[PDB]
C-alpha cells in the first residue's frame, strides 16, 4: 500500500565520494577502482568560468595541484586527464568499497536517484527524471559540482549522471561519466537557456497505473482513443508524444489492472481536458511524471 | 537552486538490516550492537493476528526458533525479549557497521527518512512525516515490517519509527524503537481506523519559505494577519493551530527572507481562501507539509 517518490539506498555510492580540490576550488569526485572522477570546472577560479580553454588551463595543473581526500584521509594523484568534461584523477590506492558498476547514458524520460554531496560528504538522497529538455530539476547549492546520478539493479551501481552546473533559471545541467553533457549545454559561465520542459507521457501514464493498483480510481473513465487522437491533445498539452514503445512498455501495468493502455490514455485526455476539478491523485494535484512503467513495477513488486 | 524531498543518506541503516525469520514469518529486523530489534508479530501466523495473546504466543517460542540472517550468514540467538511490541534479539555478534546511534520518539509533523525492505535487504528510501493522527503515509507492501525510520545528525543514527501495520484504508502505523505504536494502534488484524488526517501548518509555512528562496514568490501578498485570524482559517481548512512556539522555530527562515511569519501567515490564509488558480508552488498543485522548518534550512544550506 501507497506510492512514494522512492530513491535506491546509497550507502554504496556513499563508500565512493570523495573530496576534490585545486586551488580554491572544492568540489565532489567519485572514486571507483583507482579513479576519481569530477567535473574539470574545478580547476578554474570564477573568472576562468567566463571564457574557459580547459586545455590551456589543464597545462597550468600537475598531479600534486589536485587534492583527494576519501574521509580524512589523503590519496596520492599519480596521473591526471581529460576525457570531455571530466577530469580523470588516477590515485596509487583503488577503492576498497568499489561497488560492482557500469556507466550509462540515460535517455530523456528515465528516471535516478541522485546523492547530494558537499566537501566529499553526502548531505541527502532524491529521486529525478532526465527532463526532455536535458535539464533535471535538483536540489543544488554551490559545492554540490560533482555528486552523481544512479540507478542501482541488485549489487550493480549503473552511474548516468555527474552535476556540473546551474543555469540562470535555477534548473540543472550535466553530464554522463564519460564527461559528454546531456543536452547542448557547456561548461561555461554564458547564459544558456532550456528548451520546452515538456511531460513525459509514458511515466504519467505509469503513475495512472500505480494510482489503480493503490485505490485511486476516481479518474477513470468510460472511454477509449487511439495514439493518433490522444497524441493530438499531448501535443496541445506540451506533453510528449506517446509511440507503440511506451504502449508495449506500458503492458505488465496493463496486464496487472486489466486496463488497456489507450482506455487509461483516454483517462488522461479527460484529466488534461478537464483538470482535476480539486481532486488528487495519490496526493498529488498535478499528473507526475517521474516515475518510469520500471519503477511502478519495481516499487508495487518489491525488488530489492 | 532547487528544492526536493530529500532522504538521509541511508548507507549507516543500510548495515544494520537483517531478515528475520520465526516459523513461515519473514520481516526485517535491525542489528545493533548485539540486539536485533524487530515487531513482536514476526512469531504470529495470520490465524494469530485476528486476537493474539502475544505473551502465551511467546511461550512456544525459543532463542533457536528466531532465524536471523545478516547477509548470507546466520546469526546465533542466545536470549530473547519482548519490550511493548517490538521483540529484542540478543545475538552473539555485535554488528561491526553499528552507527552512533539514540532511539527516539518523535512528535506529529516531525520528518523522518524511511528505508524500505524485504527479507533484511534494502529497496528504497523516501521521505515521510509523522502525520498529526499518528499515520504515516508510507510506501509498504507484505515483508516490509520492521523497515525503519530515522534521522542523522552528522554521524548520529536516531531511529524514530519502525513499521508494523498497515490499516484498513492503506495508510500505515508503527512503534518508536522501544515498541510503543504511534497513535492508538494495536499489533491486531481488526479494523483500525484512524482520525483526521489535518495539515501540518508549520510545515506548509517553512515551504512557503523554501518557495521564496527559490524563486517562486506569486503567492506572496500585500496582508498581515494575527496567530488567532490564522487560526480560525486554518480550523476551517483542517489545519494544525499555529503556536508561538511555531512562530519561533520559523525565526531563522524570515530572517533570511525578510518576511515576517504572520506575513507568510497572511499569504498562506490568501492561498487557502482562494486555492492556486492553476498554478504551482516549487513544482507542486497543493501546499505541502512534509518539510519541517529544521529541513529547509538544512536543505537550503548543505548540511552534510
Ligand atoms: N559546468 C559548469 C559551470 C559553469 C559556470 C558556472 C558553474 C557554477 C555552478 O553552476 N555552480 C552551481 C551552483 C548551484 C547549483 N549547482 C551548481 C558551473
Ligand atoms: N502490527 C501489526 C499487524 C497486525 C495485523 C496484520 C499485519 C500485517 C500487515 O499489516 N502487513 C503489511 C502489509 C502491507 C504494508 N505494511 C504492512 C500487521
Amino acid at each position: 500500500s501507497g506510492f512514494r517518490k522512492m530513491a535506491f539506498p546509497s550507502g554504496k555510492v556513499e563508500g565512493c565520494m570523495v573530496q576534490v580540490t585545486c586551488g580554491t576550488t572544492t568540489l565532489n569526485g567519485l572514486w571507483l577502482d583507482d579513479v576519481v572522477y569530477c567535473p574539470r570546472h574545478v580547476i578554474c577560479t570564477s573568472e576562468d568560468m567566463l571564457n574557459p580553454n580547459y586545455e590551456d588551463l589543464l597545462i597550468r595543473k600537475s598531479n600534486h595541484n589536485f587534492l583527494v581526500q576519501a574521509g580524512n584521509v589523503q590519496l596520492r594523484v599519480i596521473g591526471h586527464s581529460m576525457q570531455n568534461c571530466v577530469l580523470k584523477l588516477k590515485v596509487d590506492t583503488a577503492n576498497p568499497k568499489t561497488p560492482k558498476y557500469k556507466f550509462v547514458r540515460i535517455q530523456p524520460g528515465q528516471t535516478f536517484s541522485v546523492l547530494a554531496c558537499y566537501n566529499g560528504s553526502p548531505s541527502g538522497v532524491y529521486q529525478c527524471a532526465m527532463r526532455p529538455n536535458f535539464t533535471i530539476k535538483g536540489s543544488f547549492l554551490n559545492g554540490s559540482c560533482g555528486s552523481v546520478g544512479f540507478n542501482i539493479d541488485y549489487d550493480c551501481v549503473s552511474f548516468c549522471y555527474m552535476h556540473h552546473m546551474e543555469l540562470p533559471t535555477g534548473v540543472h545541467a550535466g553530464t554522463d561519466l564519460e564527461g559528454n553533457f546531456y543536452g547542448p549545454f557547456v561548461d561555461r559561465q554564458t547564459a544558456q537557456a532550456a528548451g520546452t520542459d515538456t511531460t513525459i507521457t509514458v511515466n504519467v501514464l505509469a503513475w495512472l497505473y500505480a494510482a489503480v493498483i493503490n485505490g485511486d480510481r476516481w479518474f477513470l473513465n468510460r472511454f477509449t482513443t487511439t495514439l493518433n487522437d490522444f497524441n493530438l491533445v499531448a501535443m496541445k498539452y506540451n506533453y510528449e508524444p506517446l509511440t507503440q514503445d511506451h504502449v508495449d512498455i506500458l503492458g505488465p501495468l496493463s496486464a496487472q489492472t486489466g486496463i488497456a493502455v489507450l482506455d487509461m490514455c483516454a483517462s488522461l485526455k479527460e484529466l488534461l481536458q478537464n483538470g482535476m476539478n480539486g481532486r488528487t491523485i495519490l496526493g498529488s494535484a498535478l499528473l507526475e511524471d517521474e516515475f518510469t512503467p520500471f519503477d511502478v513495477v519495481r516499487q508495487c513488486s518489491g525488488v530489492t
